[PDB]
């Protein structure tokens, strides 16, 4: 242990735009993750295992693979006992609320989709009245898509190939609902993509890899922000370092209790680590732990009353619909998504919905979305002092906004095209609309309630929050290029107007 003149927590998206800007200003630098360094060949000579045979690296601590959410008909039959581990998808169980989350160097940016979607400016600033939203277009938003390696998919390959029929097949139901589909960026390299169907390269999101991890092809945050951040010389990166308490002391700044543990998480060393600024990036739920712990149990007694309120779950809903005999999706379906539906208009009635490919391997006829919805209802973290963890008090009723507007949508698809839902994907009970899971989740340290309109927390000097939890419950699309070009606002004007080299 000991002093650091920065230390960034968490090695998601705020927290790698963070360090890498604070190592390019000479700024000392120390990241602290709780997962592991993805970069150790496994058993199968792969960093990560694939969505068909999940193992022990599947899983944050549990005792047993899961299929992901809309494949357990077909997918449960790899599943598999494992010793709990420190494995690269967390399934975070609250009341009625399941929050999935990467754990490792990288965070979510491991294990998402990576889709790289600029929200509406018009709803940008309808969620952030008071951030300067022409510099979010002009500076922020094209600095975070070059950094992040966005790209775009070969539109004339995308029509050819066997690998997006599934796209293709929503594509056409839903322009006889009177809907066209967009394309959406990424940062997968569609490149790589198109070498891996001609048999060139070994096949990653062509062989049902994406939610433990992609062995290639897909440009997480390792390969990008972070290797650049290592790159300026100023940045080191602790991993197995999950930070438990923050506190002030004498020496200025703040102080941290950072367990170290192994990769069964038996708890090796807990360490004292101290610095002069302090930036939380991890993730919705990690810094809004934090701090609410802190708040709670008396070390930053002066945090306010924001300090967990806010959250939401981006309207995340999933569904399906079962196509006729007719109209197959294919056995070959990529795991990286290409193509959505946008109706979203800022109403009550917005939808954007990912198509959704369907791991399987072998013909479904299923039709799977993932919709992005406007939810007002919020949830808050509320410190539980006796099993010292932040709770999420979320209620499935508070879902039933996002399931309306998701169903209103679909139906007129359905309608069109003389298909129905499938109610069988989501558990035994005939359930059409998943509506307690969450991918996105957005807030519990909202920008100007929580912090100013920078992520400094309110109260406390040199104390800024960098990453989800900033943002207001929802964003319209996905989330991460948000937060990343937020993150390029906010790290820019903090180095700015409060740091020293
Ligand atoms: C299955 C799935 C699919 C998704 N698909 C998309 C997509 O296609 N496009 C999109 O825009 N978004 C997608 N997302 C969401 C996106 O990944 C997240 O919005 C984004 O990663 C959040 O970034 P963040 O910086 O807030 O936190 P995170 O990326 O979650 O990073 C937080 C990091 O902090 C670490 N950490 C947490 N607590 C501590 C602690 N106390 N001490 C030390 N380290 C700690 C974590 O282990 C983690 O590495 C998806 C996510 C999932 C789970």
């Amino acid at each position: 242990g000991g002093y650091v003149p920065a230390v960034v927590i968490g090695t998601g998206y705020g927290a790698a735009v963070s360090a890498l800007r604070l190592g390019e200003a000479g700024v000392q630098t120390l990241m602290l993750e709780m997962g592991q360094l993805w970069n150790q060949p496994g058993p199968d000579g792969n960093i990560f295992c694939g969505m068909l045979n999940p193992d022990k690296r599947s899983s944050w601590f549990k005792n047993r693979t899961e299929a992901p959410l809309g494949s357990f008909l077909w997918l449960d039959v790899v599943n598999r006992n494992i010793d709990p581990y420190a494995g690269v998808l967390d399934r975070v169980n609250y009341d009625q609320m399941s929050v999935y989350v990467g754990r490792g160097v990288g965070g979510g940016s491991l294990v998402n989709g990576g889709m790289a979607v600029e929200p509406k400016r018009s709803y940008f600033e309808e969620i952030l009245p008071r951030v300067d939203s022409s510099e979010m277009y002009d500076r922020y938003f094209p600095r975070a898509n070059s950094m992040l390696r966005v790209n775009h998919i070969d539109t004339k390959w995308f029509e050819d190939t066997e690998w997006y029929k599934f796209a293709r097949v929503s594509r056409e139901q839903a322009g006889k609902a009177g809907l066209g589909t967009v394309f959406v960026p990424n940062v997968y390299d569609f490149g790589y993509m198109q070498r891996e169907a001609a048999g060139e390269v070994p096949k990653s999101a062509l062989a049902t890899e994406v939610i433990y991890g992609n062995n290639h092809g897909k440009q997480s945050l390792d390969k990008t922000y972070l290797a650049a951040a290592l790159g300026t010389g100023k940045v080191t990166i602790q991993t197995l370092h999950q930070v438990k308490t923050i506190r002030q002391t004498k020496d200025g700044g703040y102080a941290l209790t950072v367990e170290q543990k192994d990769t069964d998480g038996k708890l090796l060393a807990t360490k004292e680590i101290s610095c002069r600024y302090l930036f939380l990036g991890a993730g919705s739920l990690g810094s809004t732990e934090l701090l609410v712990r802190a708040r709670d149990t008396g070390t930053l007694p002066n945090l306010n009353s924001e300090v967990g309120a806010g959250w939401g779950p981006n309207g995340n809903i999933m569904t399906a619909r079962a196509n006729h005999m007719w109209n197959p999706t294919g056995a070959h379906q990529s795991s990286i998504p290409a193509l959505g539906i946008d109706a979203w208009d800022n109403s009550d009635s917005s939808v954007f919905a990912e198509i959704a490919p369907m791991p399987a391997g072998l013909e479904t006829w299923v039709s799977l979305y993932l919709a992005i919805t406007k939810n007002p209802q919020r949830g808050t973290f509320v410190y539980d002092a006796a099993t010292d963890r932040a709770k999420l008090n979320w209620t499935r009723d508070q879902n039933a906004p996002a399931v309306n507007a998701a169903k209103a949508l679909f139906d007129r698809i359905n309608k069109a095209n003389g298909t129905i839902y499938r109610y069988d994907l989501f558990g035994t009970q005939l359930k059409a609309f998943a509506d307690d899971f969450c991918y996105h989740p957005l807030g519990g340290c909202v920008l100007g309630k929580a912090t100013d309109d920078y992520g400094r927390v309110a109260g406390y000097k040199n104390l800024y929050v960098t990453d989800g939890s900033l943002i207001p419950g929802s964003v319209g699309v996905n989330p991460f290029v948000t937060i990343t070009a937020l993150a390029e606002r906010n790290v820019e004007r903090i180095i700015k107007q409060d740091v020293t080299a």
